[PDB]
């Protein structure tokens, strides 16, 4: 069942009810001001911070589910309706929502109304703007009210929520009813005191009336679906003095048979410099001046058109450095269309705000920073090299890294600390991506601090080095690296013993020592140590190289042993020494993590995809067996039944979810990683489908989230919701599913010396076009497929055979053609 | 306008409407299980710990407020209605709800069936257990079914609120259809882990069916005004697995004319040692052991009464301490029912759940710590010993203390820690109050550590010895001690110097040193350095007693010189040295908690009430004509109309609200108790009734909130919502109220060497007798009281007259008549 379609001329997914399985979100702002909407019109604002900048409120878990949003109350003679559907739920006659690249339309229509909305944060402003349509499609006149509405937050989300001993005594606005071009109402809670900001709200027409407080607009006793005012038909003007301030304003409409009216509402964020904080000699009254400016800019429709057209030229612009043509058009538009836009969304918003996450937290994982960047480099590279700098300051002189960044102040979490092993190496990943696809070596040699002290800076190459020797100072006694509080999987914690509820599992360890080892960041090791070994030998460090080298062999050794059960990769070794992930035992036999990223990095792969006792295809046909399902892989199996006190988290959730036998679909893409690397196309290509969205659309009652983006985790064979997923958008999923589909199953990935061109994908795609742009140079691969097992590509180069799946990297401006067969 | 009634027999307030200004609410449990629940059944339950064992889920700053709580839905041949009015709304032909001691009952009717649920929390139990009689009361003949409801949380209510990524997959329940007395749903989230504990929803009767999934029982889309399943008439038999568990049974129910049905329904908690957690081998299944034995003894409406008549004794017996007869029937009401009520609650609850606080934090301010006490040691002197035993264990050995104190731990709070030099003084006194009482000078020599340190002990006089000597050595440049971080007032931080959003005012000290000085501490160290004066004389230190007495003589002369603006005492001298609270400025410049701490001292009090020219009396005559209002004295005069970044917090509120400018009923009785102390009994009585619920419920549309407990705040007089309350409940304002009226208005207080009867209360209550149980014995008193301002009571006891205001303590178990005359 779906609840949708695709528009991929239009670059929008097109939402055909209000009764989804559940709320379906979209993300405006792409620079410093960013919005939350679902297709009901839920959600919120905030500029920058969403913990302490937040312009308005939103419940999370809300019965119903997202019931406060923008809202446009119509009043036709008495009905009331909202074009959104929720609140009210009206029966409509029509309802659409389109959720497009930064904007979203919302379209009601009901009695010979019809209202649709585009909502939108324009470049250059911190501010949502909506423009509405409202159009008489009946035979007779009509005579409307309209009720815009949006509650305000006050500012710190945290202590809206909980500190009501203060904060209902603080809520402050001013009233404009005669603004230079409309209405508007200015939220400056605390503007008295210690902030420089306050929001607007406005219309760009004389508004009959206005409400500023949420009791007085919504009535006692009311839900906002059955709000007061707008079943009144006219505001009662009222001002707040502490409790909930609102805005809103009323608008008297009245239409012909077929006619229209556009509004255009702005809901605005200014700061003044403190000296500019006050219009008059007494201090009472907020100055305005950014606020008239703003909307001055926002007066037209006109204006507002073309704000739109630059904000979908931003788009445009943006998405144009990789992009695929074939018979498959699910596969096309993730790769075109959606995968990069949700690759952007990551890097702007963090782990900050969804449905799912509430936004009062504001790191990210140092390793998110770092992998999140392999998604996104492509298209902002600069930005990249900001962050790589930016993340690489934050670590520690002995290597270790802050497990938590901070991303608003480009600081680490104190609180937190470190001490989780597999966070050093990922620098390396990050810093090879970038300048493999930029060829900027020169970041190399920028000056980076340790743990942000002045004085301290070395190059950022030294970091790396302190990265590698970290895991080389720190091994266990099978020579695999130690675990510490937990690797790329948090709920490892081998060093925690935790039975007193509420103890965090990460940061807790209730014994000291240990000897516990991970073969994960065992496979991350020769993975991402072979990285650093091929930097320092091109920068010229033949012994530096050399040793580094010498490492990685000891470690891919130490894997085929002591890391290895016999027809897998163990997991882990624990506290007192005994293995994790073995057959031996009934329960948690075989994970996932160590049999993808071992492959990754090459260990115990053979002669090809018929060499069945090679190491890495057993363990592939193990990851097949016992792991895989409809909807994709499930991190181990069988998943645990009770709990495990010397293994912190992992046992606590009930067997199928999250990391007790939950599908991570961040680590899927290991395996259609691993599947490309020992040539098994068609088995990448099939695991790649079944957790993909354009082709989990089909099944959208049984996804229940978002058919447009990933989520982290869906629901695992052991779990009576298999298949329901949770923790949508905001995930690394959406940089690695990239990165899988883009570099390894197309197979168009950047070097240090050229572009690599080595499709695996199988039978299923015969024939594709990749048009690459790459070190200032377009590149154009026509590929031609057989999709046999062990078929590799054979180029032709402009007109010429060459030999190798590398090509040399053409001079900017030139237009490079590509024929592959395979 | 009034929207209920006491009932004074009942010992209930009768709300006699749905329709209150606010949701108002009861505390149910008197041990370790406590419920919150308002007039229209909403609130939420816990043990201990409101934070991290909540049982029940609960939304602040709903839309609608206060709509999710225990609800019946009724389905009379489909029609579906809710007694509570809410969530459903439905229209009811009849609605009561009465909230009394420990318990309430809420009615409702409507077509023909009533409702009538009595809810409790039985001694002796950690449950909350609601007895419903359902009522035909029409002539014809009634099939029901009535559908339960209430939604689970999952026990740690920070986690739950914010961690939805985790905690959306970690919900489980297990049902029991066939329970040994009907049917019951085990809510079990996390038992498979850490938790030693579930909680059970069970009803006395075999339920037709069940529901445990909030989403399958209320219905997509839907509020719990709309829930789907008691539309359709039957249970949906959901089995929760992750998102919201909850509770319900349907039960059938039919109905001759005049006929009724009795039902019990049970929410209880329970705990399992870890050796006893499972009832299987495999570990899957919780042992019901001790919840069957729970549902066992309320399996009966016999049980049920027995248990709530319990409860009734339980009540009927401590509040037999204090009792008054007057002409004053809500001066009665208050004496002997709501503000002794409202002191054990306090007690109970101390700052952690109201419809103001959330329950997330769960400490409380050591100075409220000492203060609460005053209120409540006369009925559980007792756990008063224990208390001021516990949080004397945490000061520390330089005599200053944890500003907050942890009760749940004994412990003060880290983060907050020490500095608010008005702290080390209110152990002073609590331990006296808690000697005069009690007469047990034995508590002194027990040992008690400082910082809980072991080794540390030293007997508690020392700790007082600590306390008063750390003001003497933190004295400013006029005498009067540093203020430090503050004082009592929370808002007025003259080290702060803050202009950055978020950072703490109470914590944050931008600058160092400094000589910020307050009068009111110097007020407290003459008032319970004299009280430490006492006991160290009374031990037989007489040079310690006669040094600590000199001391408290300088300080008297700083305030009345240094600290003595003209017409009234400073407020303080800020960083710099610069007056606070002098006629000098024009905002600030008159503040109430000075003026009434200093003459409750005795501070410039002299020969009578009309010896105008005693400092005492200006400044009683200033705080008359620039700070008391219609609803009570606001904190000071004028209001600060900018920010003042010297001050800190206070400045930050409008004008009128809270800190400025705002009434704090917990400071007004300072005044009241220091009017008694010049001897102007009807301006005492006048400011006591203007802030007292039982002679504020005839505006209870205006003071919005309960109208039988205090508030912290009612809006001042430069506020647009004069009158209105914020902050119910959970206030020092009880306990100091209680010994505004009891001790100093009504007159009657314990000494060391016997019972003071000093009445000083006007001409309005002529004639009223004191019962007072004090030291073993009764003391019955009866006054005849002219009212006339400086007219003291001269007394005969047992038909003897006799000199001064001291009545001698008599042996225990006799009675003593006492006839007073003024």
């Amino acid at each position: 069942m779906r609840y949708g379609h695709f528009d991929d001329e239009a670059r929008e997914y097109v939402i055909t009810t209000p009764h989804t399985p559940y709320p379906w979100i979209n993300y405006l702002g792409s620079e410093q001001f960013f919005s939350l909407l679902s297709h009901q019109a839920g959600g919120y604002s905030f500029y920058r911070d969403a913990k302490m900048r937040r312009l308005t409120r939103y419940r999370y878990n809300n019965i119903p589910a997202d019931a406060g949003g923008r809202y446009l109350y119509v009043n036709d003679g008495g009905d009331v309706w909202t074009p959104s559907w929720l609140p009210v739920k009206a029966d409509l006659d029509h309802f659409e929502a389109r959720h497009g690249l930064g904007y979203s339309t919302i379209t009601g229509e009901r009695n010979g109304v019809r209202v649709e909305t585009l909502f939108f944060v324009p470049v250059g402003e911190n501010a949502e703007v909506q423009k509405v349509t409202v159009t008489n499609t009946s035979d007779s006149y009509k005579s409307l009210t309209l009720f815009s509405f949006v509650e305000f937050c006050l500012w710190n989300a945290q202590d809206d929520q909980t500190n009501y001993q203060r904060n209902l005594s603080i809520g402050e606005v001013e009233v404009e009813q005669e603004s230079p071009h409309g209405s508007a109402i200015y939220h400056r809670t605390e503007y008295r005191e210690r902030r420089d900001h306050y929001a607007v709200f406005a219309v760009n027409t004389q508004a009959e009336g206005f409400d500023t407080d949420r009791d007085t607009f919504v009535g006692a006793y009311n839900s906002l679906g059955e709000a007061a005012v707008p079943l009144k038909g006219e505001s009662a003007n009222s001002v707040a003095s502490g409790w909930y301030p609102i805005g809103s304003h009323s608008v008297a409409v009245s239409l012909a048979p077929g006619e229209s009216r556009e509004l255009v509402y702005v809901l605005g964020y200014v700061e003044n410099p403190d000296e500019e904080k006050w219009a008059d000699d007494a201090k009472q009254v907020v100055n305005k001046e950014r606020a008239h400016a703003l909307l001055s800019r926002f007066a037209t429709s006109e204006q507002t058109d073309a704000a739109f057209a630059a904000l979908k030229d931003y788009w445009t612009d943006l998405l144009s450095t990789y992009s695929v043509s074939s018979n498959d058009e699910k596969l096309d538009r993730m790769v075109n269309i959606w995968n990069q836009y949700q690759c952007m969304v990551t890097f702007n918003m963090s782990r900050s705000a969804s449905f799912f996450e509430t936004g009062i937290g504001r790191g990210m994982g140092f390793r998110d920073s770092n992998q999140d960047l392999l998604g996104f480099v492509h298209l902002i590279p600069e930005r990249a090299r900001e962050r790589i700098i930016d993340i690489a300051s934050t670590q520690f002189a002995d290597g270790s890294a802050y497990h938590q960044y901070q991303p608003l102040t480009k600081r680490g979490n104190n609180d937190i600390g470190s001490g989780f092993n597999d966070d050093p190496l990922w620098l390396i990943a990050g810093t090879a991506a970038y300048i493999k696809e930029t060829g900027d070596f020169s970041i190399l040699d920028e000056p980076v601090p340790f743990d942000n002290e002045p004085g301290s800076e070395v190059p950022l190459f030294e970091h790396l080095t302190r990265s590698f020797e970290f895991t080389v100072t720190h091994r266990g006694p099978h020579g695999l690296p130690l675990i510490g509080r937990a690797d790329w999987n948090d709920c490892l914690n081998l060093n925690c013993f935790s039975t007193t509820p509420g103890e965090s599992f990460q940061t807790t360890e209730n014994q000291a020592g240990g000897v516990a080892e991970s073969t994960f960041i065992a496979a991350q090791f020769v993975l991402y140590g072979e990285q650093y070994a091929e930097l320092a030998a091109r920068r010229g460090l033949a012994d530096v190289a050399d040793r580094a080298r010498g490492h990685v062999a000891e470690m891919r050794d130490a894997l085929l042993t002591d890391g290895w059960d016999g027809s897998w990769f163990l997991r882990a070794y624990d506290y007192y020494g005994n293995p994790i992930g073995t057959d031996a035992h009934d329960e948690g036999k075989i994970w996932i993590e160590p049999q993808g990223f071992a492959v990754m990095a090459g260990v115990g792969v053979g002669e090809g995809p018929q060499d069945t006792d090679a190491p890495a295809i057993k363990a592939l046909d193990s990851v097949n067996e016992m792991l895989a399902t409809d909807h994709g892989m499930v991190l181990q199996y069988p998943a645990y039944t009770t709990y495990q006190v010397h293994m912190g988290e992992v046992s606590t959730y009930p067997p199928g979810y999250k990391e007790n036998g939950g599908i991570f679909c961040h680590n899927n893409p290991w395996v259609i990683i691993a599947e490309t690397v020992v040539g098994r196309g068609g088995r990448a290509f099939d695991y790649y489908k079944r957790i993909t969205p354009a082709y989990r659309e089909d099944i959208s009652d049984v996804h229940r989230l978002e058919p447009y983006v990933y989520a982290q985790m869906i629901a695992g064979k052991e779990a009576v919701r298999h298949g329901e997923a949770k923790n949508s958008w905001l995930t690394g999923t959406a940089a690695w599913n990239f990165v899988t589909v883009s570099q390894y199953l197309l197979g168009v990935r950047p070097e240090y010396d050229g572009l690599v061109v080595d499709p695996q994908i199988g039978p299923d795609v015969p024939s594709f076009t990749v048009t690459r742009v790459a070190r200032g140079a377009t590149y154009e691969i026509t590929v031609t497929n057989s999709g046999t097992d062990g078929s590799r590509g054979r180029l032709v180069v402009d007109g010429t055979p060459v030999e190798g799946n590398l090509v040399p990297y053409a001079p900017a401006g030139s237009t490079v053609r590509v024929d592959v067969t395979l």
